């Protein structure tokens, strides 16, 4: 009934049922967190790969009529895999946006219409091909789909200069609960506000986003400084807490703390000549000099940050991630500096069996210039840095220890991080923060508030009221979707 309704508008070769020969290949292709590549995983009954907006509209209308819910997938980077799976058995279809990957740049306006199914690498390469002096402030990882990324805000190495990806969105085309294709002018100001940081799924299927391409100099500078415990790593991380968020908006210094060492990784929007003087005046303790400097163009810095010197600009078009593993992730936000003595205690947790990495990104600058209520992303002024706890493993048999570590370090970090509410990042999805409760075919406000306030703070109420206007029947839902407030 649902399938026959789809064939009226969507070609059968773009439709995959569980019995289709290409089903397994199409489902598994973008499942990034391998712990979900199991038989226990609740898989969709149907997979739809649209190539036009009318196909998405048809899918929604067909879904309403035949009682089939839709979970949309772009790059599939969802940490908890909510774009391709369900926690409990329920009938659903997946709208896979991967074939809608157009990046159309308006050369004379420096704007771009980017499809949700395009990965960040497609966007980055597209901008580079059109101009050597233009860039865009999105994530580090090349395989992230624009759809889920922008929906949750999205940040990377350019956050201190230009904010989030969503801060630079000027228009968008969304398919709502009624199957209407709406732009900014047509969806209203609340609906447009909601998709710019309010998380994916909840407010409909965003087909494409119009973004503002921003300037970057012809040469940028990258440095990677590794520091062990005996070289003063604990002292350097302590000082960094106040120095990094206060540095000029052209400089971003991120930390990757693993085991016994702390890697200071940076991207400076300028040359080595100007960077050395800046570092010796603001953070001399790091021992940074011109030997650490790697000068290159902006586009060349994109594969350099996660793939090393081996990565090329052409590698950005590869749709397979360089990370092929089972993972558990959690996030925190620090508002007050953590004392040296306590950083010593945090570092002992990194040599514990099953330990992962702590990735720390400094805020301040351009990200902190936007008011807390301007976009649904509330981590602006007052935030010093974001912390991401990441663990990787092999096989479901070695899952017990690294999973326990993430929860263990999180419990320990409680007095040092943000409180009332304990702020978390939506794109760093964590179901341990709570899931929705469904009473009367609708997700409840009270259950949504638990995790909601963590991700969105005071912006949760407006997000819930907006959901009440667009989708009161709660058609677009998952375990962590915005509940309707009437
Ligand atoms: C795996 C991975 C994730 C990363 C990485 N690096 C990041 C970084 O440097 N900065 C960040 O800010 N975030 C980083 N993330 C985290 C997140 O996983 C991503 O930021 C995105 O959430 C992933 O988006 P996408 O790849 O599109 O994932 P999906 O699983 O397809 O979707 C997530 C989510 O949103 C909904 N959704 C998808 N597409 C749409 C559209 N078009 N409209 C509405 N809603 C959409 C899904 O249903 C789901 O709920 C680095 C790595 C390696
Ligand atoms: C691709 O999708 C677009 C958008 O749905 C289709 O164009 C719309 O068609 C409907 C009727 O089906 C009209 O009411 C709208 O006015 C059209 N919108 C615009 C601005 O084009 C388009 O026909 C589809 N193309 C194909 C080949 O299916
Ligand atoms: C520059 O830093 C390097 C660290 O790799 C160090 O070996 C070198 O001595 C420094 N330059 C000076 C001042 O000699």
């Amino acid at each position: 009934d649902f399938l026959t309704c789809l064939t009226k508008d969507i070609p059968p070769r773009q439709l995959y049922a569980k019995s289709s020969p290409a089903y397994a290949s199409v489902w598994s292709s973008t499942v990034r967190n391998i712990k979900f590549l199991s038989d226990k995983t609740v898989k969709p009954l149907y997979i739809i790969t649209p190539t036009n907006a009318s196909h998405i509209q048809a899918a929604v209308v067909c879904g309403r009529r035949h009682g089939m819910r839709i979970r949309v997938r772009s790059g599939g980077h969802d940490y908890e895999g909510l774009s391709y799976r369900s926690e409990k058995p329920e009938p659903f279809a997946v709208v896979d946006m991967n074939k809608m990957r157009a990046v159309s740049i308006d050369g004379k306006a420096a704007t771009a219409w980017v499809d949700s199914g395009a990965q960040l690498g497609d966007l980055y390469y597209g901008i580079a091909k059109a101009s050597p002096k233009l860039g865009f402030p999105a994530g580090v990882c090349t395989t992230i789909g624009v759809g889920g990324h922008f929906s949750g805000g999205g940040f990377g190495m350019l956050l201190r200069k230009y904010g989030t990806a969503a801060d630079n969105v000027i228009d968008a085309k969304v398919v709502d609960a009624q199957g209407r294709l709406l732009d900014r002018k047509a969806m209203g100001e609340d609906h447009f506000w909601a998709i710019r940081g309010g998380g994916g799924e909840s407010f409909g299927i965003v087909a494409s986003w119009q973004v503002k391409l921003l300037p970057v100099p012809p040469k940028v500078t990258v440095f990677q400084v590794h520091k062990g415990i005996k070289e003063g790593a604990i002292d350097l991380v302590t000082k960094w807490q106040t120095v990094a968020p206060a540095l000029p908006d052209d400089l971003m210094i991120r930390i990757m703390a693993m085991g016994q060492g702390a890697m200071f990784e940076a991207l400076y929007l300028g040359t080595c000549k100007d960077l050395v003087l800046l570092m010796t005046a603001r953070f001399p303790e790091l021992g940074m000099n011109a030997t650490h400097c790697k000068e290159m163009t902006w586009i060349e810095s994109v594969p350099y940050i996660p793939m090393g010197p081996k990565g090329t600009v052409r590698d950005l078009l590869n749709r397979t991630s360089n990370i092929k593993a089972f993972g558990k992730y959690k996030s925190d936000y620090v508002l007050e500096p953590i004392p040296k003595s306590d950083w010593e205690k945090i570092f002992t947790w990194l040599v514990k069996p099953g330990a992962g990495v702590m990735i720390m990104d400094p805020y301040g600058g351009g990200i902190a210039s936007v008011p807390e209520s301007a976009t649904p992303f509330p981590r602006r002024s007052g935030v010093l840095f974001n912390i991401q706890y990441v663990v990787y493993w092999f096989g479901e048999g070695a899952a017990a220890l690294p999973t326990q570590w993430t929860r263990d370090i999180y419990d320990f970090m409680t007095p040092y991080v943000s409180k009332n509410p304990r702020q978390a990042y939506v794109n760093y999805r964590d179901l341990d923060l709570g899931v929705n409760q469904v009473v009367g075919n609708v997700s409840t406000y009270a259950s949504g508030k638990v995790w909601g306030e963590k991700y969105f703070k005071g912006n949760f109420e407006r997000l819930a009221r907006t959901k009440g206007k667009i989708d009161p029947e709660d058609y677009f839902r998952n375990e962590q979707s915005i509940p309707p407030l009437l």
